[PDB]
């Protein structure tokens, strides 16, 4: 009855995450900066019996077996929750992540129109990046629940794990959970081809050969949605063709300038009123010019292409959109100053 | 049990600086660099090894059986914290004990220059503190740790083998993990602190591969985590993280490299001319646009070339650029500042110009 | 009486001057004297006889061990007598035994036959010290002169790692840890990764075997260590270079560098059947290294030491194989072709005769 | 499909071996399906395919044709070649050119008077 307490404080808060551990008093993520509550510190043996709370019998063996447990539960009326109990000096430990199930809209997410435009793409890659907790799983659950909307098609999807449940609209939804539904990513990217999909969700670019079933898949006439924690277009570029050696480089480069269709960099900054977060994000959508840059090995020179296509293709640098977040005073100047990836650029830019 | 009390009571009262306790000899302090024997009788091997495991944890005593090794650290209430390495010789039980003080040092009090106290403030990133065993890793890296805990409201988790200073929660949420008891290994903590919402990770020395992956994976993917190389340069360490790699799997490297590196700190204490004490010398190597290229094209002969030139506005600063401070500072002596050079020949010529 | 035989056999082996006890099947025992084998005025001996004396010195758990695997190390006392190494093995289904003397007492540097300027190495606060030579040249008696010299004179930490351990040295002013591999420590590897969480101040490493004991060599000496090994050679420029040559090309640059800088002496020695017929005399090539021959070794010109080594005789106590041969041979101590036998330029040291 | 008429020439060879190369979903094994079948309806011979999995299936015409799918029919393809010599086979699909021992096994084949068909996702004839 103290462990509900603490998750329905840490729900009505707006928190994210909730961190009990020794000596200190329970403590809330909110708007990323941990905030403790004003409780009493915790000992051992509260740290104990507030995660065994909240553990079934066998999970308590299995923690006791490795000082390690994943876990996932819920709790009647409030929401599900990701666990993670671990020992630090000798005591208990525990995370507990809060699991979003709304989908919010495009434009509660702050994402430009261009965006609702790449969930109408027949085929190609479209690449969603940035730090962790950087909206990249809202921002997805937009664009396939549009999908889900608007099309009949089959959309399957590889999750690590499951974030945002697709229950059918128009489309067929098959959503593959890695660990349960299916050993890995591998072995799920090795029977797509055979399970007829038009829209295909894999997660992030992690190794060369989810790389190449991505590029396959987007080649192939599909649709297919994937992650970086690059922060930018031309980072993000960079980091698929780099992690192939020079001698396969111009292929991968060739495929790229053909197959990609967007590039999405988000981050999220704290808001000027001090409650909530703001998206900031920069948009690529490729024109012939950069398609050819990609091709020649050009990619220094994509920025530059990206800096005058704002009216005409709906893109925008990260500098551009900290701009706009900057005269509506949705963000400080420290905190646009601080994400810019070019401040005198962003000054020329302000006092233009 | 209370005679090990006792001797390490007698070792922290006398300014001695490591206990040494072995057979056929009386307890021995070091004080002042030189060992001074206790006024006791010599110690059998009944003696030495009741005294060591006197302080050892069942897990401590088990592993110490299994491998004739054992680094750990403890403390003891009301006087200080220490650390231990207990091993076998001619058959019988020996120990070694440091003392760790409670004070974590300032980095003005630890000659570090201001570019180490800008990189605390990184708020992602790797950062790479190096050198050779006792070169001053764990007191740099215990300096920029309290400075995030007392600065930030986020969360810090170490993973330490063993756990040498301890860091009472400030502003942050400190989780400190000692390998052997609160986790089974590196690679079991790893495996699960992507899950445990941290912010700042600290994960000791990239001793194998798996652990470069992990420090790569949580510096790429938004966090801020430091770890410690055997290396005394820049390109020494930047080259021994990507060459432990098969060749085919090097690329990924490099670009990670390149993406999530912060800072690379390569540290050594050399002795003070008074001819007490020592003093840091210390190679910095920040990484600017050009540097990231490089790593990523593989020319890292070219990363040596971009910092000797920018000193001043980013705090860089190669070994010869710091021998060369401390020469004209008189702190060092010719043979000292040479003896450590990696290029005579360079420093030669920014002496004589 | 099978233990008062092996006593017996062991206590001639130890009066006689004998250096190893030699026992199998068919041979009446043999023991090495100056190198050379001498059979004792008794029988031949018979599997029984041998599988029953070499039995007598070993523990229950050993016999044990050696019928498990047909081999067996190990080492064990005589009381009132000397210690022993001994090892135990089967050939042509009959045990065998061989015994080598291990002894109490160290001789001194002059006695040694070792010149003053080694009596100062152990004086030295840090750095790397080489003694190299073939099997039974001497190293490790030189070895534990220097040794039990800062063992007498410092208030310092002495760890030394060996396979096996040879001579013990009780605490003089030293604290002396003497740690046996594969039995105190799983190997040279383990043992030198805790080393510098041991407070040594003094460390004996052993033969550079591989590169991770040549680079936690170079590591010991750059820390302010003092650090000795051993290596196989017969000279300082094979002794570099044999360092120097097992890294890769990419690497060799920074194993020069960090050698120029640690190196502090370089001791080759061999011994010599004297002139008299009995007993061997010691001769070395001492190398100490000076600034010059350290901008040598940067350089990558190793081959161009030995003639820095030729005029450092009176300055730093340096002194050449050839020069050492030469002092012998006017001193009369060793034969012209025992000389000629070993000079690495029977040239050079027919022009410093006839000088 | 849209090959060239030398291809209807290639499936007329005796033997040697036969490769077909380039990245996923490039037609290669529409291509050996057009090749295989021509072979099955001209010869009197033993084709036998070793796929993972099967896409196209041959029934017999003039040539007795086997065809085993990795995983069902056989272990793999380090299996299903082992034996393939002592199944008196005339051509044979081996799949892709993984690793050096599938190679081995195509050149063998190829080289013992047999017609052999293997894929690479090599992206032309001097890069395969
Ligand atoms: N564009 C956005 N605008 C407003 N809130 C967002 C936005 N994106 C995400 N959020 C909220 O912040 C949290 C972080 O989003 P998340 O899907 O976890 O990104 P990532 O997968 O990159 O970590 C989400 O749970 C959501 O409630
Ligand atoms: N810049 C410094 N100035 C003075 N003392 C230092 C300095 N750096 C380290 N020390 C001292 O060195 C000793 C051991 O350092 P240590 O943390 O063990 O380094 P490492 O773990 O890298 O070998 C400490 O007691 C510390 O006081
Ligand atoms: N300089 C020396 N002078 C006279 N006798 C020596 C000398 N060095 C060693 N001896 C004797 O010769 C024997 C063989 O030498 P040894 O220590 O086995 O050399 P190594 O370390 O190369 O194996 C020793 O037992 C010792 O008694
Ligand atoms: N010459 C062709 N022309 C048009 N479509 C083709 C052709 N060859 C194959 N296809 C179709 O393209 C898809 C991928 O071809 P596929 O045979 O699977 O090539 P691969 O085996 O190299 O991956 C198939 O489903 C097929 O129907």
């Amino acid at each position: 009855a103290n462990m509900h307490q603490l998750l329905t404080e840490l729900v009505n808060r707006g928190g994210s995450d909730l961190h009990l551990t020794t000596n200190s008093p329970p403590q809330i993520r909110i708007d990323g900066k941990l905030l403790p509550l004003d409780m009493p510190p915790l000992n051992a043996v509260d740290t104990k019996q507030l995660c065994y709370s909240i553990l079934t019998e066998q999970q308590k063996h299995k923690f006791e077996e490795n000082n390690e447990l994943d876990l996932s539960f819920g709790i009647k009326g409030l929401s599900r929750f990701r666990g993670n109990v671990f020992v630090q000096r000798g005591a208990v430990a525990g995370v507990f992540r809060v699991i979003p199930y709304k989908i919010l809209s495009f434009e509660e997410l702050g994402l430009p129109p261009v965006v609702r435009e790449l969930a109408e793409k027949p085929r190609g890659l479209v690449l969603v990046t940035g730090p962790t907790g950087s909206g990249k799983s809202t921002t997805l659950a937009a664009i396939i629940d549009k999908i889900n909307t608007d099309r009949h098609e089959h959309i399957v999807t590889v999750e690590d794990p499951i974030e945002y449940l697709h229950p059918h609209k128009s489309c067929v939804v098959n959503q593959r959970e890695v660990g349960a539904d299916t050993k890995s990513f591998k072995n799920a990217l090795k029977y797509i081809l055979r399970q007829d999909p038009d829209v295909v969700l894999v997660g992030e670019l992690r190794d060369l050969e989810t790389i190449e079933a991505a590029l396959t898949l987007a080649e192939t006439g599909h649709l297919c949605f994937a992650t970086l924690h690059t922060n930018s277009a031309v980072q993000t570029i960079n980091r698929i063709v780099d992690v192939f050696p020079s001698y396969q480089q111009p292929q991968v480069r060739a495929q790229l300038s053909f197959v990609l269709e967007g590039v999405l960099s988000q981050t999220l900054l704290p808001k000027a009123s001090g409650t909530g977060r703001v998206l900031a994000i920069e948009v690529m959508v490729p024109n012939p010019a950069i398609r050819n840059l990609i091709r020649e090995d050009k990619i220094h020179q994509i920025y530059s292409q990206m800096q005058v296509g704002q009216e005409k293709f709906g893109m925008m640098t990260m500098n551009q959109c900290l701009y706009g977040l900057l005269q509506k005073r949705h963000i400080t100047m420290d905190v646009g100053m601080g994400r810019s990836p070019d401040p005198d650029e962003l000054k020329q830019m302000l006092t233009s």
